[PDB]
């Protein structure tokens, strides 16, 4: 009998939550329908019926707890001993200040919705009680004394959380209304009503893309934290900046991108100490019910592939909303872990003006129109619970009254109303960096002669495009700058040629190079730091990390790499909806660099291309750098440029692979200390020999590795009539320095714009139309000499590859 | 207290028994590891143990009590805590003769020919007999077809020993790595068989996850097997391969998974086998995932979970047998965690002792599963010295008969309808079961479509049924799917109408698969509404039109503006992959775009991209501005016998715009028009003489400047549209432009920013193609712009009418 007892309170605990009344509109009619001596029976010793109403109180009331799936003992525990205890009912100050966050939540609707047209696919009618939920999780957050609660959610309630949670004025937020408010980022700060802490709160931007903003938030929080000196790369182990983010049920369940930002939750490059995670279910996508969104039991599933708690709560009942919100801090305090709260809701109208949501879900609907809002369910609860008087329910509805008699007055009043070349020392100190080992550290056999190469390097010239970027970030680093550095195996370097992080052969002991320049000669800090990592398998969620982090931090030298090119549109969301674009749309600045390995090299349609083609079409003035050096000087030159000129703009980088050990592509040690960034770069011959440009007749206009090619073309057969151009900076084109070289060669009768990527590839598609008509009197006539139009980036063959590239050489020397 | 103790014990290994199996070959980690003669209710305490060592502790670690179904976990708690009968010495030397032909086929590979180490399955031969062991067991079910789908390692080997390719088509002239292939599984010991074949795939890795399950739904819709058929076996099985660095970092795995129980989506549950070598490249589990194991997604769905031990290949032989059952009894995923190692480097200039020296001095010292289980066959006894012996001359003979054969290889169309056609889907949506209770304001868009059947003035939302329906009724599958595309994103569609009393579902154009007669057609309606996807849907519905080739496939973005989740899709299978890997689809996208001022997300579908991409006869992309230059579109395209995709950029505003309306002899004498003028000089009194500025535009800008043109009486402006945007109609521009000769001026109009729309391909492309033509072409545009459009309604106004008034200036 003793036995079947603890399958009882193992059954419970496991599988409770499917009975829980959870849902405040009871649409399941099947959901609860599917010995009594032994009661009174003692079983610490407990009778049977205490027992079952701990439980029943705990596990089906209005909490559906899902903790049990957790692989860790003591969160279970931890989870059993505060959920299976008989908790303090909360005073009539605390259930009067909720009653009044669920007062000011609803006038806010009823004003939105009466004052203004096309505002119904904002409500959150029907949801009201994620405003005392997200106050309770900043007032929780603030009562740890931590220091800001970033939040990330798509439209609906948006402004209602601007006034009702960031504090924002109404005048600031109905000022010259109309949409863009909808998607804009938000700062205050949220000062505790029965405490005396204080916390920060922001809104970060997003666009209607549901979920996209979920990495970028984190990364946002990552970088903030990272300044704070809290968390993985602080002193302190408080993760003192909290990410707060909302979602819809429909997206939660149905996008890829929730998965890889809940696969980053606890990496040391990318956790943020654990997300508090609400789920705003109004069992509702649009038209679309739960069972055409998603093939599991709950919208929020996906979260027990990290083993995070989950909370159903009814949100007809704020206490308990309220309740598990304080909860969820507790624990992501305590164990810097994920926790999610789904909060099981409706929509109270249409989805938006053409919506007569009858027509798709007349069900639902139907019990719907029976409902009376959360605020007035929650005023009548506490009426018949004696826990308020009739004067004290009266005196809520004046609060109501007055709280939407102010949001229509004050918008009412408001109607009426730089260098980059660095010493010689400098280089030297980074060739050092890569010798000095500490004690009795075992380098692999292999990366050995790296280390030694780099030193001499340093002295002696002739560096090579893996040094120069990382003398590039050495640099900043010695200069007091942080450095972020990540993407798919780059500690090591897909192509085996960063060696960033170096691995004891004996004991797999990490080594980092470059964080030795974050000291000074001296001993004092420079204030600089490296922080590289390898990521997951992950281009979407790891780019929008990296945006996010380059928006948390302006300051920072933030750097993502893609295995190559051909991965990044995975994360096309991200590159369209934030770096191309956040700036005109929302001020929001980012400088983040994409490293993008591209060329053909006969790898295949997914080893060569970073489609230069699409960033160059989504390009509009000012929006981004595009660059595709040759040189690995002029890539330290970029870099360096992009980290000190005081500009927010992010910078695409088309880099080499089999470029990377091109003999002909190293620089001297004076293309470091005496030069600058060259958007436009001659051929040393002219610049440094004894070449003759009045001999020029044709001029090849190119970027990249296909220079090398044309310029071993050009010295086999003595071609002085022909002269190669580069232009190492795609975007914007730098007219003037390109119109200034071309003049230099008077004798040119013909101009081709020469490229390895196929004819609707590449830069011809947008230098084709553009050259001639910012530079007509240089560029009308311009020809194209490429690879032919192709669906694909490439051929598929290394054979057919090797007779295209050779078809090209001709075609340009012919 | 004892008892208690006992039940306690047994729930503790059922759930967290798991976590001390010995699953790792390698054991890297070094810190993963009384009274029981009394007998409990009957067995002795030691002997209930026992099986739960067994069952739970020994090479397989079992999660399933995170299943919700208290039946599937009795199913699974049945045949695990048994004891199992040991296989047949005929079973061991089999599974031995897969593990010898697939060691042989890679250590061949690694000695012929360079570049190849990339691919190299040494490490997991185990994959091979517990590939055969599913399709093995799938063939006992007596199912139909096995469908694979999986990245680079081991293609080549589960090419010959699973597909059953020949090694003179298989090494015949990196292609060969995503190429899709087709064969017959005989079984060894039993009478059945089976097809097996492999899809096409990028190197995108899990890309191709959501096209196998399109492509086996499709398959299964043809057989009349599963959710849309007579019988409940789904014949037709996913087998889907992954990487373990791969399977926890790529958003398009769980999205898949979230379609596998879907009645729009499911295939009847996926055999899902995850190569977990326990490495991505040179990144360690610990960079790659926050969960235990790489497969910790698929409890999302609430799949059972088997991670076993890859050096053991009669435990991964029964685990695959286990999992097949699994699948055929609950209709549902079954997650396979095969543990093992990468025997050499990731690839060519990879020593993986420079970035993980602990895990590759412990690989070092690791004999094959291949010589382990041949030893180990002599240590159980199972096996005899001469087996043994003969084992390795079948190795040999394997390896000889793999060289020789190389060797020897390296030596020697009408789309108009009769009126009846369409007063037949126009009664149809009146034709009502028996009882049934029509919404309010849904009865008068049926009542309309049976007025507009008869009378003309066909708006676009019924012209798409009217080409739909008729497809349905001479024969065709129509599938139909997106978010909300049942009743359309601006309740125009109404494909499925809803009983306000029942919640019933009823689909008018299903009527049309019975002829008046009474026979069947041969055709069907089949519409969804999908998940909140893009990637998964997009990749689902370009699946499903390769596995049917026959079937007209539509798949719809809420607005255009968010099938850039879907750009890996577009990239690497819609716009290329009939050219890299000979694979067709007739796949058509639907994206709603034009500029209203509802924001830079619900403005386009980015045309210029779509656009950059195509490469002679890859797509068809049109804006159709008229009901029945679409109807005829969609009907060309599905009667055409071509397997191209196409890519429509379709209205919003303009599905209720009154001008956008069509006559019936559009649809019963017409043809689909690439190229249209306007109907005062095809059908009125118009003089196309004295025309002097000639503007081509595509889309709903269109009325704006005829309704501008009409208001001022402007007789020296002409209006050209483009419908068909790619192929460019060459012929049919050039004879159009010919008929307005005293045209001293021609603008390309767009409401799109300069950088997008269709000015970067058209500026481009129109003066090359046709220089007598378009030398001296013009752009009126918005501004070249960082984002679609603007933010602002009220922006988006006033550069409306700059554009109308630039025309017209
Ligand atoms: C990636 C992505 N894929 C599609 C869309 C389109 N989309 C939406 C909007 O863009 C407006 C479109 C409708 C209109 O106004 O006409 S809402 C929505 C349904 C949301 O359901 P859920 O999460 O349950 O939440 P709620 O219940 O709280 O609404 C979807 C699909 C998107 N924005 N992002
Ligand atoms: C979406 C996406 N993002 C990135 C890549 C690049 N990528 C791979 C290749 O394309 C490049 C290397 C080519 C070469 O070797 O020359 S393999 C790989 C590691 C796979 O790990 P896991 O799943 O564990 O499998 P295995 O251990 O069995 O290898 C990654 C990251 C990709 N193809 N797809
Ligand atoms: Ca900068
Ligand atoms: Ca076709
Ligand atoms: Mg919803
Ligand atoms: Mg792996």
């Amino acid at each position: 009998k003793n036995a079947r007892v603890i399958e009882l309170i193992a059954a419970y605990r496991n599988r409770g939550h499917l009975m829980a009344d959870i849902d405040p509109l009871r649409l399941d009619n099947t959901r609860f329908r599917s010995t009594l001596w032994d009661l009174d029976r003692e079983f610490q010793r407990k009778k049977l019926r205490d027992i079952l109403s701990v439980l029943r109180d705990a596990y089906c009331r209005h909490v559906g707890v899902e903790y049990t799936h957790i692989l860790e003992p003591e969160q279970q525990r931890w989870i059993q001993e505060r959920v299976e205890t008989k908790h303090d009912k909360p005073t009539v100050a605390e259930q009067k200040y909720i009653l009044s966050k669920l007062n000011a939540a609803e006038a806010f609707e009823t004003f939105l919705q009466t004052k203004y047209v096309g505002q119904k696919r904002f409500s959150l009618e029907g949801a009201e009680t994620v405003i005392p939920m997200m106050d309770a999780v900043i007032d929780q957050c603030a009562e740890h004394g931590l220091d800001e609660v970033v939040i990330a959610m798509p439209h609906r309630g948006r402004l209602n959380v601007l006034a009702n949670i960031v504090g924002k004025p109404y005048s600031q937020i109905f000022s010259e209304f109309e949409d863009v408010k909808y998607h804009l980022g938000a700062t205050g700060t949220y000062i505790q009503m029965f405490g005396d802490n204080d916390i920060e709160v922001s809104l970060t931007a997003n666009p209607s893309h549901l979920e996209a903003v979920d990495p970028v938030l984190e990364g946002l929080v990552r970088a903030k934290q990272d300044l704070l000196d809290t968390g993985e790369e602080g002193s302190d182990n408080r993760f003192s900046v909290v990410p707060l983010m909302l979602h819809g049920d429909a997206a939660f369940a149905g996008q890829g991108v929730v998965a890889e930002t809940l696969n980053l939750a606890l990496l040391r490059g990318y956790r943020t100490g654990g997300t508090i995670h609400i789920v705003v279910n109004n069992q509702i996508g649009f038209t679309t019910a739960p069972t055409d969104s998603r093939s599991s039991e709950y919208c929020t599933d996906v979260a027990k592939m990290i083993g995070a708690p989950i909370f159903h709560v009814n949100g007809d009942d704020p206490e308990a909303c309220a309740w598990v919100a304080r909860l969820a801090v507790d624990f992501r305090q305590a164990f810097k872990k994920d926790v999610v709260i789904d909060m099981l809701c409706y929509r109270r109208r249409g989805h938006n003006e053409g919506d007569d949501p009858s027509m798709t879900q007349p069900y639902m609907y139907d019990v719907i129109d029976t409902k009376r809002g959360s605020r007035k369910a929650y005023t009548e609860a506490l009426i018949g619970r004696g826990d308020i008087s009739m004067k004290e329910a009266e005196d809520a509805l004046r609060d109501y009254q007055g709280q939407l008699e102010r949001v229509f007055n004050e918008v009412r009043e408001l109607e009426k109303h730089l260098a980059t070349a660095v010493d010689k020392a400098m280089l030297q100190r980074i060739g050092d960096a890569h010798l000095a080992l500490p004690e009795g550290f075992t380098v692999h056999p292999r990366v050995r002669p790296v280390l030694e190469k780099r030193r001499e390097m340093a002295y002696e010239g002739r560096i090579d495009w893996a040094f120069a970027e990382l003398l590039a970030l050495g640099s900043l680093i010695a200069e007091g700058k942080l450095v972020r550095l990540s993407g798919q195996d780059t500690q090591r370097g897909t192509f085996t040629q960063r060696h960033a992080v170096i691995v004891d052969r004996k004991t797999g002991e990490e080594f980092t190079p470059l964080q030795l320049l974050a000291t000074n000669p001296d001993g004092t800090p420079t204030g600089g730091k490296f922080l590289v990592y390898n990521s997951a398998l992950s281009e979407f969620a790891a780019v929008g990390f990296e945006y996010g982090y380059s928006v948390g931090n302006p300051d920072a030298m933030v750097l993502w790499e893609a295995q190559f090119g051909d991965f990044v549109n995975g994360a096309q969301s991200i590159i369209d909806e934030f770096i191309s674009s956040g700036e005109a749309k929302w001020g929001q600045l980012s400088d983040v660099v994409l490293l993008l390995p591209h060329g053909h090299e006969g790898q295949g349609p997914d080893h060569t291309s970073g489609r230069i083609e699409r960033f160059l079409q989504l390009w509009a003035e000012g929006s981004m750098t595009i660059a595709m050096p040759s040189t690995p000087a002029n890539y330290f030159h970029l870099l360096r440029r992009h980290g000190k000129d005081g500009i927010q703009r992010p910078l695409i980088v088309f880099t080499p692979k089999s470029m990377l050990r091109n003999k002909a592509a190293v620089s001297d040690i004076r293309d470091f200390t005496e030069s600058k960034f060259r958007s436009v770069l001659e051929e040393p011959m002219y610049t440094d020999g004894e070449g003759d440009r009045n001999k020029v007749t044709r001029l090849l206009l190119t970027s990249g590795k296909i220079y090398y090619e044309l310029a071993a073309r050009k010295a086999k057969e003595n071609r002085e009539d022909v002269a190669i151009v580069r232009i190492e900076q795609l975007a914007p084109l730098p007219r003037r320095r390109l119109a200034e070289t071309l003049d230099r060669y008077p004798n040119v009768k013909e101009k081709f714009w020469v490229q390895e990527e196929p004819a609707n590839q590449g830069a011809w598609p947008s230098f084709g139309l553009t050259l001639p008509e910012i530079l007509p009197d240089h560029f009308t006539g311009l020809k194209r000499i490429s690879r032919r139009a192709m669906s694909a980036p490439s051929s598929g063959s290394s054979k057919v590859h090797a007779v295209e590239q050779q078809e090209i050489l001709d075609t340009a020397f012919g």
